């Protein structure tokens, strides 16, 4: 009955010479990582880049998800600032479990998700403030942009290639921007790949940790055959663009299937990087503010 968990992704922690460089690190663990989908990089200790939103004026829409609506073919929006959607996101979740928001074994949070996506008797109902571009109120990390305030302390973080902002995303042809996310618990994504079949790199700047699910891109073809038989019929023949709205899937219902998935937990200061194809899904733990960019090697 219990969601089984996936076994775990690898993490690397790069000593500082190793840390050089998100590409040339990338293209070095690339032979471990292609075979897992995601992996987490953990900076050394002392890399800690200061937030740089403009908290003042963080305003934002979340989107409403309700966990169990694929299960249910078997009110709208509220403004929030940073604050009051913490707020918010706290009081949900100590609600929910009756205990300290911290107290909450990552464990159980997980399990409840994916019963909650399978209870056609409970309807729980949570918002995330996804696809907040940083071009609104700004990046998570500084940037020498003449825009906000730069101390001297922090400009290692404007310059370093770890800062997404500082990541290539042009790709090479002959013929844009970081994306922010503000979860609250349950809030999530489902199983998708990138345009272009990208890399993706991922920082949790603060809160409770994102839970990540990863698939390497060997089994790509597995995953969409899975997803091709047990669809709904009315989006079995929905182009994958839109098919990937709704992909929504247990991942012990993939690996019953044979397709190998690995987890992972993304704590604060953490990076998480999706090779090229390799489908991800995820969930918040808890009130969080992650920063994302896709990028070609
Ligand atoms: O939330 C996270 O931390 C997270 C981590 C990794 N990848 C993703 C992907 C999403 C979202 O993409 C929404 C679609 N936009 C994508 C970027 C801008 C253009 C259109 C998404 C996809 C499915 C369902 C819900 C959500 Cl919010 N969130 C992710
Ligand atoms: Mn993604």
């Amino acid at each position: 009955a219990e969601f089984v968990p996936p076994p775990e992704c690898p993490v690397f922690e790069p000593s500082w010479e190793e840390f050089t460089d998100p590409l040339s690190f990338i293209g070095r663990i690339r032979p471990l990582a292609e075979k897992t989908g995601i992996c987490k990089i953990r900076p050394p200790k002392d890399w800690q880049p200061p937030f740089a939103c403009e908290v003042k004026s963080f305003r934002f829409t979340p989107r409403v998800q309700r966990l169990n609506e694929l299960e249910a073919m078997t009110q709208a929006v509220r403004e929030y600032t940073l604050q009051s959607f913490g707020e918010m996101a706290d009081n949900f979740k100590s609600d929910y479990f009756n205990m300290p928001v911290h107290m909450v074994p990552t464990e159980l949070v997980e399990k409840e998700f994916w019963r909650l996506v399978s209870s056609i008797e409970e309807d729980v109902i949570v918002e995330y403030g996804a696809d907040i571009s940083s071009k609104d109120f700004g990046s998570g990390f500084p940037v020498k942009d003449g825009r906000r305030k730069i101390l001297p302390e922090e400009e290692e973080y404007a310059l370093s290639g770890w800062n997404l902002n500082n990541m290539p995303v042009l790709e090479q042809s002959v013929l844009k921007v970081p994306w922010l996310y503000v979860g609250m618990c349950f809030s999530s994504f489902c199983w998708h790949i990138e345009d272009h079949w990208s890399y993706s790199i991922n920082y949790l700047h603060w809160g409770e940790p994102k839970t990540w699910y990863g698939v390497p891109s060997h089994a790509a073809e597995q995953l969409e055959e899975v997803m091709r038989e047990l669809a709904p019929e009315l989006f079995e023949s929905q182009p994958d663009l839109l098919h990937q709205l709704v992909t929504i899937m247990n991942p012990n219902v993939l690996m019953e299937h044979g397709v190998p998935v690995y987890r992972t937990n993304q704590c604060a200061g953490e990076f998480v990087v999706t090779f090229p194809r390799a489908y991800h899904s995820g969930f918040n733990q808890g009130y969080n503010f992650a920063e994302a960019v896709n990028f070609c090697t």
